[PDB]
C-alpha cells in the first residue's frame, strides 16, 4: 500500500502548541522597510536565490550583510522571514536585522548584523581535533535550538556555517529552504545539496523531520575528521545513495525501504548492487588519523543511519562523549 508513516522522536508538537501564526507563514503581514537606509559596499557572494553584499546602515554606520532576493514565491520569501524573526536571538543563529524593498525595483530584501564572509567550508580541511569537537558542538546549539522551536533547516552543510575563528564564533545561515515541521506533513525531497541529502530524500520517503539536519551533520564530520571533500561524492542523486550505499551496506538500506515501504524508484535496481558496511578505520590513514577517535566513530556512526528515527537528536548528540572536554571547558569559562 502507501508508505509507513513516521513521526519525529523530539519536539513532534511544538508548533501544535503554538498560536497558528506561529507557523501560518503565509498569513505574515511583512512591513517592508527602504534598501536607501542602506548602502552597498561590495559582494560578498552569490546563490541561486539571491546576490549578498557588504552594506553600511547609514543611520549608524553600522555594517550589515543584505541578501538581495532574485524573483521568487512571495510564499517562499514569508516562509524565510517567519523563521528568522521566531529564531531571532537564537544560539548562533543568524539575526535578521531588517526587511526592506529597492523603491524603484521594489527588489525584497533581507538585511542581517554582520558576520565575516569566511564559511566553514574555507577552513574545516585544516581544524585540529579539538576545534571540530568546539565547532560542531556550536552547530549542534543551533540545530537543536531550531528543532525545539518546530523548525528543520533542511541545508545544513559547509557553506552554510559562517565561521569568525579569531572569536571562535558560529552562525547557521541561508534559512532559504527551512520549514516548519508538523507530525504528518509530506514535505518536497528537492532539497539540499547533493552530498548532504539524507538517504529519505533519495528514496523519495517524504515525511521526513528535523532529523533530516542530523545526517547532513552526519557527512559534515565524516568531511572533517576523515579530510574527504566530499565523505559522499555522488555523479548525481541516484548516484549519491550508491555512494552511501558502499560504506552504510545494502543490508540496512533494504532493510529501512522494508520498515517504510517505500517504493524504490526502479532505476536503484541495478546500481544499488549488494554492499557490506564498512568499519570507519577503512577512511582512516597518516593525514587524518590525529582527527579520528574512537569518540569521534561512535559519534558519526550514531548520525548517519539510513532510518531516521535511529538518528541521534541534536541534544542527544550533544551529550555524546566526544564532546565531554568541550562541555568541562565551556563550563570552565
Ligand atoms: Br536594499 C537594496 C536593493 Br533590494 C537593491 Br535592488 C539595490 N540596488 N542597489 N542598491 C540596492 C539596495 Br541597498
Ligand atoms: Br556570503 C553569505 C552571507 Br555572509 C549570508 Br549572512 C547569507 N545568508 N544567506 N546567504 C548568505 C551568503 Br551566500
Ligand atoms: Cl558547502
Ligand atoms: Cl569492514
Ligand atoms: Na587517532
Amino acid at each position: 500500500s502507501g508508505p509507513v508513516p513516521s513521526r519525529a522522536r523530539v519536539y513532534t508538537d511544538v508548533n501544535t502548541h503554538r498560536p497558528r501564526e506561529y507557523w501560518d507563514y503565509e498569513s505574515h503581514v511583512v512591513e517592508w522597510g527602504n534598501q536607501d537606509d542602506y548602502q552597498l559596499v561590495r559582494k560578498l557572494g552569490r546563490g541561486k536565490y539571491s546576490e549578498v553584499f557588504e552594506a553600511i546602515n547609514i543611520t549608524n554606520n553600522e555594517k550589515v550583510v543584505v541578501k538581495i532576493l532574485k524573483p521568487v514565491k512571495k510564499k517562499k520569501i514569508k516562509r524565510e522571514i517567519k523563521i528568522l524573526e521566531n529564531l531571532r536571538g537564537g544560539p548562533n543563529i543568524i539575526t535578521l536585522a531588517d526587511i526592506v524593498k529597492d523603491p524603484v525595483s521594489r527588489t525584497p530584501a533581507l538585511v542581517f548584523e554582520h558576520v565575516n564572509n569566511t564559511d566553514f567550508k574555507q577552513l574545516y580541511q585544516t581544524l585540529t581535533d579539538y576545534d571540530i569537537r568546539f565547532y560542531m558542538y556550536e552547530i549542534l546549539k543551533a540545530l537543536d535550538y531550531c528543532h525545539s522551536m518546530g523548525i528543520m533547516h533542511r541545508d545544513v552543510k559547509p557553506h552554510n556555517v559562517m565561521i569568525d575563528h579569531e572569536h571562535r564564533k558560529l552562525r547557521l545561515i541561508d534559512w532559504g529552504l527551512a520549514e516548519f515541521y508538523h507530525p504528518g506533513q509530506e514535505y518536497n525531497v528537492r532539497v539540499a545539496s547533493r552530498y548532504f541529502k539524507g538517504p529519505e530524500l533519495l528514496v523519495d520517503y517524504q515525511m521526513y523531520d528535523y532529523s533530516l539536519d542530523m545526517w547532513s551533520l552526519g557527512c559534515m564530520l565524516a568531511s572533517m575528521i576523515f579530510r574527504k571533500e566530499p565523505f559522499f561524492h555522488g555523479h548525481d542523486n541516484y548516484d549519491q545513495l550508491v555512494r552511501i550505499a558502499k560504506v552504510l551496506g545494502t543490508e540496512d538500506l533494504y532493510d529501512y525501504i522494508d520498515k517504510y515501504n517505500i517504493e524504490l524508484d526502479p532505476r536503484f535496481n541495478d546500481i544499488l548492487g549488494r554492499h557490506s558496511r564498512k568499519r570507519w578505520e577503512r577512511f582512516v590513514h597518516s593525514e587524518n588519523q590525529h582527527l579520528v577517535s574512537p569518540e569521534a566513530l561512535d559519534f558519526l556512526d550514531k548520525l548517519l543511519r539510513y532510518d531516521h528515527q535511529s538518528r541521534l537528536t541534536a541534544r542527544e548528540a550533544m551529550e555524546h562523549p566526544y564532546f565531554y572536554t568541550v562541555v568541562k571547558d565551556q563550563a570552565r569559562m
